[PDB]
Protein backbone atom coordinates (compact mmCIF):
# COMPACT_ATOMS: atom_id res chain seq x y z
CA UNK A 1 0.00 0.00 0.00
CA UNK A 2 1.62 3.55 -1.50
CA UNK A 3 1.83 5.53 1.84
CA UNK A 4 1.69 9.63 1.49
CA UNK A 5 5.73 9.55 3.21
CA UNK A 6 7.24 8.61 -0.16
CA UNK A 7 6.43 12.47 -1.59
CA UNK A 8 9.13 13.34 1.36
CA UNK A 9 11.20 10.84 0.03
CA UNK A 10 11.44 10.78 -3.45
CA UNK A 11 11.02 15.12 -3.85
CA UNK A 12 12.84 15.94 -1.01
CA UNK A 13 10.79 18.70 -0.03
CA UNK A 14 9.58 19.65 3.54
CA UNK A 15 5.89 19.78 4.16
CA UNK A 16 6.20 23.06 6.42
CA UNK A 17 5.46 25.77 3.30
CA UNK A 18 2.31 23.30 2.37
CA UNK A 19 1.30 23.67 6.06
CA UNK A 20 1.30 26.98 6.32
CA UNK A 21 -0.98 26.79 2.88
CA UNK A 22 -3.12 24.07 5.53
CA UNK A 23 -3.17 26.90 7.99
CA UNK A 24 -5.06 29.28 5.40
CA UNK A 25 -7.59 26.74 4.23
CA UNK A 26 -8.64 25.98 7.64
CA UNK A 27 -8.51 29.78 8.65
CA UNK A 28 -11.55 29.78 5.18
CA UNK A 29 -13.28 26.50 6.22
CA UNK A 30 -17.01 27.71 7.62
CA UNK A 31 -16.15 26.17 10.71
CA UNK A 32 -13.80 28.44 11.87
CA UNK A 33 -14.85 31.24 9.45
CA UNK A 34 -18.25 31.55 11.19
CA UNK A 35 -16.29 31.29 15.01
CA UNK A 36 -14.05 33.99 14.52
CA UNK A 37 -17.26 36.59 13.46
CA UNK A 38 -19.44 35.05 16.16
CA UNK A 39 -16.03 35.17 18.88
CA UNK A 40 -13.99 38.17 17.90
CA UNK A 41 -11.43 37.43 21.24
CA UNK A 42 -11.90 33.60 21.04
CA UNK A 43 -10.76 33.06 17.39
CA UNK A 44 -7.27 34.41 19.16
CA UNK A 45 -6.90 30.86 20.56
CA UNK A 46 -7.40 29.04 16.80
CA UNK A 47 -5.46 31.95 14.95
CA UNK A 48 -2.39 30.83 17.44
CA UNK A 49 -3.24 26.95 16.64
CA UNK A 50 -0.45 27.40 13.34
CA UNK A 51 2.45 25.09 14.73
CA UNK A 52 -0.73 22.10 15.81
CA UNK A 53 -1.84 21.52 12.23
CA UNK A 54 1.85 21.30 11.98
CA UNK A 55 1.30 18.36 14.09
CA UNK A 56 -1.90 16.91 12.13
CA UNK A 57 0.06 16.43 8.84
CA UNK A 58 3.05 15.22 10.02
CA UNK A 59 1.71 12.40 11.29
CA UNK A 60 -0.89 12.15 8.50
CA UNK A 61 1.96 11.46 6.02
CA UNK A 62 2.86 8.62 8.12
CA UNK A 63 -0.58 7.67 8.99
CA UNK A 64 -2.17 8.45 5.03
CA UNK A 65 -1.72 6.43 1.61
CA UNK A 66 -1.29 8.64 -1.57
CA UNK A 67 -4.50 9.46 -3.79
CA UNK A 68 -6.02 7.30 -6.34
CA UNK A 69 -4.58 9.47 -8.73
CA UNK A 70 -1.00 9.75 -7.63
CA UNK A 71 -0.87 5.99 -6.87
CA UNK A 72 0.20 5.41 -10.35
CA UNK A 73 2.27 8.90 -10.49
CA UNK A 74 4.77 7.40 -8.01
CA UNK A 75 4.47 3.53 -8.80
CA UNK A 76 5.21 4.29 -12.95
CA UNK A 77 8.40 6.43 -11.93
CA UNK A 78 10.01 3.41 -9.32
CA UNK A 79 8.84 1.30 -12.24
CA UNK A 80 10.98 2.99 -14.47
CA UNK A 81 14.23 2.42 -12.22
CA UNK A 82 13.08 -1.56 -11.82
CA UNK A 83 11.97 -2.00 -15.58
CA UNK A 84 16.19 -2.87 -17.48
CA UNK A 85 17.26 -1.54 -20.33
CA UNK A 86 16.11 -4.80 -22.76
CA UNK A 87 12.48 -4.81 -21.13
CA UNK A 88 12.72 -0.80 -21.35
CA UNK A 89 12.88 -0.38 -24.62
CA UNK A 90 9.92 -3.40 -25.65
CA UNK A 91 8.18 -1.86 -22.87
CA UNK A 92 8.47 2.09 -23.65
CA UNK A 93 5.34 2.90 -25.60
CA UNK A 94 3.59 0.35 -22.85
CA UNK A 95 4.68 2.96 -20.38
CA UNK A 96 3.83 5.61 -22.18
CA UNK A 97 0.27 3.95 -23.05
CA UNK A 98 -0.10 4.24 -19.21
CA UNK A 99 0.59 7.80 -18.79
CA UNK A 100 -1.71 8.38 -21.67
CA UNK A 101 -4.55 6.23 -19.95
CA UNK A 102 -4.97 8.40 -16.84
CA UNK A 103 -4.10 11.75 -19.04
CA UNK A 104 -1.35 12.38 -16.58
CA UNK A 105 1.03 15.23 -17.86
CA UNK A 106 3.98 13.13 -18.18
CA UNK A 107 2.09 11.56 -21.20
CA UNK A 108 2.90 14.41 -23.72
CA UNK A 109 6.87 15.25 -22.18
CA UNK A 110 7.90 11.75 -22.52
CA UNK A 111 6.27 11.31 -25.68
CA UNK A 112 8.15 14.23 -27.19
CA UNK A 113 11.18 12.60 -25.55
CA UNK A 114 11.23 9.21 -27.05
CA UNK A 115 10.09 10.84 -30.40
CA UNK A 116 13.26 12.78 -29.87
CA UNK A 117 15.49 9.76 -29.07
CA UNK A 118 14.28 6.41 -29.29
CA UNK A 119 17.97 5.27 -29.20
CA UNK A 120 17.85 4.93 -25.37
CA UNK A 121 21.09 3.47 -24.78
CA UNK A 122 21.79 5.05 -20.81
CA UNK A 123 21.18 9.12 -21.05
CA UNK A 124 17.31 9.23 -21.94
CA UNK A 125 16.50 6.57 -19.57
CA UNK A 126 18.58 8.58 -16.61
CA UNK A 127 16.57 11.98 -17.95
CA UNK A 128 13.09 10.20 -18.04
CA UNK A 129 13.29 9.58 -14.15
CA UNK A 130 14.58 13.24 -13.82
CA UNK A 131 12.48 15.02 -15.53
CA UNK A 132 9.24 13.56 -13.84
CA UNK A 133 10.87 13.96 -10.81
CA UNK A 134 11.17 18.09 -11.04
CA UNK A 135 7.76 18.10 -12.87
CA UNK A 136 6.58 15.77 -10.25
CA UNK A 137 7.23 18.19 -7.57
CA UNK A 138 5.11 21.54 -9.00
CA UNK A 139 2.59 18.54 -10.17
CA UNK A 140 2.72 17.63 -6.73
CA UNK A 141 1.51 21.21 -5.33
CA UNK A 142 -2.32 20.44 -6.95
CA UNK A 143 -2.54 16.48 -5.79
CA UNK A 144 -1.52 17.49 -2.26
CA UNK A 145 -3.61 20.61 -2.69
CA UNK A 146 -6.72 17.92 -3.02
CA UNK A 147 -4.84 15.97 0.29
CA UNK A 148 -5.33 19.38 2.03
CA UNK A 149 -9.03 19.65 1.15
CA UNK A 150 -9.87 16.15 2.37
CA UNK A 151 -7.77 15.89 5.50
CA UNK A 152 -9.15 19.46 6.35
CA UNK A 153 -12.23 17.94 6.97
CA UNK A 154 -11.09 14.92 8.99
CA UNK A 155 -9.15 17.58 11.21
CA UNK A 156 -11.76 20.17 11.06
CA UNK A 157 -14.00 17.36 13.60
CA UNK A 158 -10.71 17.69 15.67
CA UNK A 159 -10.35 21.62 15.77
CA UNK A 160 -13.97 22.40 16.56
CA UNK A 161 -13.38 19.53 19.13
CA UNK A 162 -10.42 21.67 20.77
CA UNK A 163 -12.30 24.61 20.37
CA UNK A 164 -13.66 23.09 24.16
CA UNK A 165 -10.56 26.02 24.91
CA UNK A 166 -12.72 28.66 24.52
CA UNK A 167 -15.63 27.87 26.80
CA UNK A 168 -14.65 25.36 29.67
CA UNK A 169 -10.99 24.90 29.04
CA UNK A 170 -9.50 21.91 28.94
CA UNK A 171 -5.75 21.26 27.37
CA UNK A 172 -4.35 18.43 25.84
CA UNK A 173 -0.54 17.42 25.32
CA UNK A 174 1.25 18.56 22.23
CA UNK A 175 4.44 18.69 20.00
CA UNK A 176 6.88 21.75 20.20
CA UNK A 177 8.81 21.59 17.27
CA UNK A 178 11.04 25.20 16.71
CA UNK A 179 13.17 25.34 13.24
CA UNK A 180 16.06 26.79 14.74
CA UNK A 181 18.11 28.72 11.93
CA UNK A 182 19.77 31.81 11.58
CA UNK A 183 23.50 33.23 10.28
CA UNK A 184 23.92 36.43 10.42
CA UNK A 185 27.04 38.28 8.14
CA UNK A 186 28.21 41.80 7.37
CA UNK A 187 31.72 41.23 5.71
CA UNK A 188 31.48 44.71 3.81
CA UNK A 189 34.61 47.53 3.41
CA UNK A 190 34.09 51.21 2.23
CA UNK A 191 37.17 53.75 2.17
Amino acid sequence: MLTLDTLNVMLAVSEEGLIEEMIIALLASPQLAVFFEKFPRLKAAITDDVPRWREALRSRLKDARVPPELTEEVMCYQQSQLLSTPQFIVQLPQILDLLHRLNSPWAEQARQLVDANSTITSALHTLFLQRWRLSLIVQATTLNQQLLEEEREQLLSEVQERMTLSGQLEPILADNNTAAGRLWDMSAGQL
